[PDB]
């Protein structure tokens, strides 16, 4: 559940650090997808569209995401949405990816400097999350074709941070104790 750093769902549908079903491990779906998954897909990406509408994410007291992964409405799937609206420049990232899976990890290491926030976790923990700069994803979209991504920066960061849920992990687990905001000596700020 990625924050915005730059039946319809609400926040009460988004499970909160401590349920049971963050830290398991997420089933690989077999396609074609059931009709019930591709109307979650659906529904988390529906999500992040309402939650990055001012007006909508005002009424329904909605925080403002671009990522969610299904365990995080108690389904554990493999499934994530992505909704990293256009930057600017015309870069836009609209994917509801089944199985996705990192195939390429990026040696160099990007971190956000402020940290990582998730929908799921209301008390934040300070930390730099560092994460592969670049990466390359293998996943399938809602029916069921092949989708391969090459990532670079804050996406690659949001995608990782997700894929991360599918594997019980959260991006405090990914937080030095000892040296919390020292960046390491390759890594380079988002
Ligand atoms: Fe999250």
């Amino acid at each position: 559940g990625s924050d915005k750093i730059h039946h319809m769902l609400t926040m009460k549908d988004i499970i909160r650090d401590g349920h049971p079903t963050l830290r398991q491990k997420a089933a690989e779906l077999e396609l074609p997808l059931t009709k019930e998954e591709k109307e979650t897909l659906i529904a988390m990406r529906e999500f992040l569209v309402n939650s990055q509408d001012e007006e909508i994410a005002k009424r329904y007291g909605l925080r403002s995401g671009v990522g969610l992964a299904a365990p995080q409405i108690n389904i554990s799937k493999r499934m994530i949405a992505v909704l990293i609206p256009d930057d600017g420049s015309g870069k836009s990232y609209d994917y509801m990816l089944v199985n996705p899976k990192i195939v390429s990890h990026s040696v160099q290491e990007a971190y956000l400097p402020t940290g990582e926030g998730c929908l799921s976790v209301d008390d934040n923990v300070a930390g730099l999350v560092h994460r592969h700069n670049r990466i390359t994803i293998k996943a399938k979209d809602i029916e069921g074709n092949d989708i391969q991504l090459r990532l670079k920066g804050y996406p690659a960061i949001v995608f990782q941070h997700e894929i991360d849920h599918l594997n019980g992990v959260m991006f405090y687990d990914h937080i030095d104790k000892n040296h919390p905001l020292q960046p390491h000596t390759d890594a380079v700020e988002v």
